[PDB]
């Protein structure tokens, strides 16, 4: 299953810039992804929700698609 | 959700150049974007609608994707406003 | 038929990042595919299951569709 750390259980639309960075770090560890510079997603959650999947892919060629789908899964929960 | 001020809740095609500037200020605040220069898009809404996402990135290296997609969301909202029951 | 080697019979959701790489190595040989880079999917099984078929196609222009359907077959088994 997919369970977020307590500090990230709020809806993504409320995530701060730090929350987004924490989410990226959590995802890296939970899914064994290649590390990326969190500054590639220089925004909060409300802005993150505006990005298209292609926007995720160009920011992270190696994990963007997974991160986008992970976010969709979180929203669907 | 996303709610524009009254003077901007019209279809973007009806936005004046000043409306576009006001939209940028509203967006910067609403989405906590890095400071957007007032000369980023000196044109009216009809003109803004002709730009591509790449154009938004060139004009706003820091917030182009956010701004372009925010405009897409606004267009979808207007479409729903005019076509729902 | 399609039979996974003993070390890959555990459910994909439990695959480690190395297991995913082992699956790719097995698939390339079993299906006579073009060479698959061992880091084509830098993630574990939980992450692999979140990707879409389009993502597989982008990651592997030569075999992504086949690998995605192979995974579905494994999940159905």
């Amino acid at each position: 299953s997919i369970r977020l750390p307590a500090h990230l259980r709020l809806q993504p639309i409320y995530w701060s810039r730090d929350d987004v960075a924490q989410w990226l770090k959590w995802a890296e560890n939970e899914f064994s992804l290649r590390p990326i510079d969190s500054n590639t997603f220089e925004m909060n959650g409300k802005a993150l929700l505006l990005l298209t999947k292609e926007d995720f892919r160009y920011r992270s060629p190696h994990s963007g698609d997974e991160l986008y789908e992970l976010l969709q899964h979180i929203l669907k929960q």
